[PDB]
């Protein structure tokens, strides 16, 4: 007992579904390294968003293929977290040390940021406007003690700084796995699909057209744990292209990778920085920059230096990284995300809102215009509907922000000829300009609180009701008392999957068992069988009680 | 405490009417959907602060001639001559009133800004108050939603789901009215808790096998008496019990 008892944390067990098309229990070791990288915080956030963003999906027949994704995607991660762990030589030793601290704290600077934007802005609260020196108008900060102008100049300067330190650590963190990811996923459409050879990506896949840059590069499969996906898809495609243009269009030589590959020779990069400067690959650094240029957190980072700068320039340009808080707080994230929800909607109601004002400011202009005086200096008319212009401006910007129809604001119709045919005209605007269509809007917005939410629920559910892996249903193991819990805690764990992964990664293929190498092989050939559906241990041996 | 500074003076009793809320339960359900998503209510209420602290710091920048908030043309009352009176008036004013803050505020008409403000009032409008102010209402409507759920689900689960064993009310129901047979007689809470005080009132030396069994398990902390996923009916459904 004392055995099981001590290496039980260390002890794995899966069930795959293995040759004859039976069910077999799989034991392995787990490191415990591999374990509390696992169970470091940020790799349970990424599991439970790829778990909520599956759910969501709704995918079925390629769940197990995000899964595959997520479990190679999520261990490239902890090898970035192995690596960020903890003369010209020194000059390297102390970057490096400056990158591993940034990427080690880069969620600490973002939060440092967002409270010196917090502490400018309040500064800024005390700005004050005078027309003499502290026509032309004087912007001085008031304040009695005086010493928040030099506060002020400081923590714009300390502001930027750390700005600048995100935009680093975000480099040396997110960008390798968006790389990685990229280059996962070229690969696969060159191999396993053959895009760019007997076919052709299309001219609206963007991201194609520019892949088609790292086709010929010499370090195309750079950040990638694939170093030899360039010699398959030859090796698979010579056939169909007579391997030159192959060779050609993949940036190989065919004698030289033949030369290279029977037997290789080690040079020695001499200790200057020149033969890194003329060793960096062009293309592929120009491919890289496009697409973290693209990204979308760097592109926001990159907004985020501009304002920094902008606010140097002037101070209340500062008063943009407020917004900063929507992505940092995960509670506007999904407030601004049940509004972001509907946008479509949102927007092209507010068009049609434009829309139908629009008649009305047609029916308007052509009669009932004389109710539009909007001017008391009886010398002086201020005709607001005289022409279109004037008439749709002040339609849809009065009588839309009106509490009411747009009569509120119209001089009143009494003792006219137009009396009965302006009340209708009011009584229309205010039920559907007004009663109707904003509440379309708010109505939007609520059922996009109750959709998301609605997620949220049928996530929850579906995680409880039924195991991630095989998919049966969770009455079954509740037959037994906390079956449940016992098949998703042992039996099928999302985790031990993944340890499996990296334990056949790490052993040698000589010592492989017969289960392993058949897991193994279904895995490099991208097959994925061995992963149990609507079949477990429990039912394949029921009869016999397992 | 308030009893006492109602003694020192007599308004301070008026904090007393606030018991009815945990007197009467309905108050208490009203006031529970009202506290629910009340983290989401004072954070989008700070969302609120930050959005009219743009909208004033751009409003300070420009478009403060507007703001007069004056009749007495000698004495001119600018309120967003500096940020303190500026986002004072917005979230105070423009937040309040039925609309954009362009109500209060001097028609832009003739004015070489005459357009940014248009915008400006119709952004303010649509965001601070059409929007911010519904995400506040929705967030308590459905509050009101999810609390009628959760009593919808609890009744549902307790209707169709035996509280002991879970086993689903449909394979008891094929006898007739066997659920309620099952739920009142074989697996009863209001039972198992006179099991309790019977066990605890009866020594120990009286025990039958049975009873000692669940007793030592009641001692040991160990729930497996409890059926769990199985009851007499289908233990011997073949014999037909
Ligand atoms: C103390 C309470 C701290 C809580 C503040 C919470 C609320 C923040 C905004 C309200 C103003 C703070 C305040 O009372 O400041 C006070 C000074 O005190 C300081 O200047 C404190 C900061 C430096 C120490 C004075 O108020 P003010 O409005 O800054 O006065 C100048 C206005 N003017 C520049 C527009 C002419
Ligand atoms: C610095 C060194 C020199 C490098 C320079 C490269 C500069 C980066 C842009 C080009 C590379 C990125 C790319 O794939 O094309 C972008 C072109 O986007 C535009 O042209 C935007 C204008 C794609 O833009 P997107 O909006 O991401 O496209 C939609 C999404 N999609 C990619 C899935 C289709
Ligand atoms: C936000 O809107 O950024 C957009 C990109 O960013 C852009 O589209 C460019 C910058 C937009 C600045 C204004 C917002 C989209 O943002 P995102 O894809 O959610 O990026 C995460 C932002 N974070 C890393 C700060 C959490
Ligand atoms: C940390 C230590 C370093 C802190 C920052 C130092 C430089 C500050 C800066 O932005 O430079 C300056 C230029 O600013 C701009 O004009 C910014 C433009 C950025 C690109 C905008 C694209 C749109 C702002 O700072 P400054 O010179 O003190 O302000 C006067 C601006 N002036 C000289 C342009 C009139
Ligand atoms: C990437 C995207 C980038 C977008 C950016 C694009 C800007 C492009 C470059 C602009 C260069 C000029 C800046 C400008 O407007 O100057 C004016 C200042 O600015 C203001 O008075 C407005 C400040 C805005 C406050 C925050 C609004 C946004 C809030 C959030 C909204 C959500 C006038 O200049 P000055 O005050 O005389 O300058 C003083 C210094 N000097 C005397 C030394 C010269
Ligand atoms: C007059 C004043 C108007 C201002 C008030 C209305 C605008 C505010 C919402 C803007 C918005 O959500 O933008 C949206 C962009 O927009 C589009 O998707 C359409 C282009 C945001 O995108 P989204 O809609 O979240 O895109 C995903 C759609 N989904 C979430 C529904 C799957
Ligand atoms: C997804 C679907 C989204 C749909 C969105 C729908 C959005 C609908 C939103 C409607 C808001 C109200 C607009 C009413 C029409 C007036 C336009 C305007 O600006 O005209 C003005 C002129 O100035 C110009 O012509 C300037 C250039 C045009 C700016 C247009 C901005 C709004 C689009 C007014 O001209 P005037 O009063 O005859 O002359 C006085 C002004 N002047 C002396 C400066 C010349
Ligand atoms: C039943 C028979 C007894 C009834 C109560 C008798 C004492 C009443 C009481 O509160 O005392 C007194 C003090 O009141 C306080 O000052 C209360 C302070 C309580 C703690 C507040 C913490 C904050 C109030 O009653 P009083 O003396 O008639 O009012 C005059 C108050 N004065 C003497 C302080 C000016
Ligand atoms: C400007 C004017 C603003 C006044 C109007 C908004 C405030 C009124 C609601 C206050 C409220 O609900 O307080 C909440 C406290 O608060 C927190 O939980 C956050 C701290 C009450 O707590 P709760 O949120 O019920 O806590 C449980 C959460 N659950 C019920 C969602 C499980
Ligand atoms: C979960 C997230 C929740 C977020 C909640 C967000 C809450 C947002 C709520 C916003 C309401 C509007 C506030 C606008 C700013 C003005 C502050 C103020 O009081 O200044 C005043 C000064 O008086 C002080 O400085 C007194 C101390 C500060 C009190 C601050 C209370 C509000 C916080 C005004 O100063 P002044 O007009 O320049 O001078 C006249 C007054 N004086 C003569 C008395 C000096
Ligand atoms: N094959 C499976 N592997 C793992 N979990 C599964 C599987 N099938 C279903 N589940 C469910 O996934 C849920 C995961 O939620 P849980 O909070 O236990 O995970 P966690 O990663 O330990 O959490 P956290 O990140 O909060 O520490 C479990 O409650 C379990 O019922
Ligand atoms: N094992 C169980 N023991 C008791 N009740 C169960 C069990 N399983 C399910 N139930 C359900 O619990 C419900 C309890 O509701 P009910 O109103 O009958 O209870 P009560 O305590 O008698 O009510 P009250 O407090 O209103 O007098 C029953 O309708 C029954 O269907
Ligand atoms: C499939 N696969 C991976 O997914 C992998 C790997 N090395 C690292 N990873 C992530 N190897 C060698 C591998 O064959
Ligand atoms: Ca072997
Ligand atoms: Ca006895
Ligand atoms: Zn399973
Ligand atoms: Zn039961």
């Amino acid at each position: 007992e004392s055995i099981l008892e001590y290496f039980r944390p260390y002890l794995g067990r899966i069930e795959i579904m293995g040759a004859s098309r039976r069910i077999e229990r799989i034991y392995f070791e787990i490191s415990e390294t591999n374990r509390a990288q696992w169970e470091m915080p940020q790799v349970k956030e990424s599991k439970r968003q790829f778990i909520f963003d599956v759910v969501n999906e709704g995918g079925e027949a390629e769940k197990m293929e995000l899964f595959v994704s997520f479990c190679e995607d999520t261990i490239f991660e902890m090898q970035i977290a192995a690596q960020i762990s903890e003369f010209w030589g020194e000059l390297e030793v102390q970057r490096v040390k400056f990158l591993n601290y940034l990427s080690r704290n880069f969620y600490t600077l973002r939060f440092l940021a967002l409270f010196l934007a917090f502490a400018i802005n309040f500064i800024l609260l005390f700005y004050k406007v005078s027309d003499s020196p502290p026509n032309m108008v004087y912007y001085f900060l008031e304040e009695s003690t005086g010493y928040m102008e030099p506060a002020l100049w400081c923590l714009s300067l300390l502001h930027t700084l750390v700005a600048f330190l995100c935009i680093i650590g975000y480099n040396c963190l997110k960008v390798p796995l968006v790389i990685f990811k990229r280059e996962k996923e070229l690969a696969r459409k060159l191999e396993f699909d053959g895009l760019y050879i007997t076919e052709q990506p299309g001219d609206d896949d963007v991201k194609g057209q520019w892949d088609r840059l790292v086709l010929n590069t010499p370090s195309f499969p750079s950040n990638y744990w694939d170093k030899f996906v360039k010699r398959k898809v030859l090796d698979k495609h010579g056939d169909i292209f007579g391997r030159e243009r192959i060779a050609e269009l993949l940036g190989m030589d065919l004698a030289s990778l033949e030369i290279t590959a029977h037997n290789e020779r080690k040079p020695d990069p001499p200790p200057g920085l020149l033969t890194w400067l003329m060793s960096i690959d062009v293309k592929y650094q120009i491919w890289k920059f496009g697409v973290i240029f693209t990204d979308n957190s760097f592109l926001y980072l990159g907004w985020y230096m501009v304002m920094s700068l902008l606010g140097h320039y002037n101070n209340f340009f500062f008063a943009a990284h407020l917004l900063d808080i929507a992505m940092g707080v995960k509670t506007l994230r999904t407030i601004l995300s049940s509004v972001t929800h509907n946008g479509k909607q949102l927007v092209m109601t507010v068009g049609l809102l434009a829309v139908v004002v629009y008649l009305y400011t047609v029916v308007a202009f052509n009669f009932f215009r004389k109710f539009y005086n909007k001017s008391e200096d009886e010398d002086e008319p201020d005709m607001k509907c005289d022409d279109m212009m004037t008439c749709y401006l002040f339609h849809m910007y009065v009588g839309v922000r009106a509490g009411g129809g747009i009569g509120d604001e119209i001089e009143d119709p009494a003792g006219d000829e137009y009396e009965l045919y302006r009340v209708v005209f009011d009584i229309t605007f205010f039920f559907f300009v007004i009663v109707i269509l904003l509440a379309i809007i708010q109505g939007l917005i609520i059922d996009a609180f109750g959709e998301l939410r609605d997620q949220q629920e049928q996530v929850k559910e579906d995680m409880e009701t039924k195991c991630f892996i095989c998919g049966i249903g969770s009455d079954y193991f509740d037959t037994t008392p906390h079956g449940f819990e016992t098949h998703t805690l042992e039996e099928h764990n999302l985790a031990n999957y993944m340890f499996f992964l990296m334990y056949l990664i790490n052993k040698d293929e000589t010592e492989h068992t017969g289960q392993e190498s058949y897991v193994w092989k279904m895995y490099q050939e991208r097959c994925w069988d061995f992963f149990p559906a609507g079949d477990c241990f429990r039912k394949q041996y029921e009869d016999q009680l397992s």
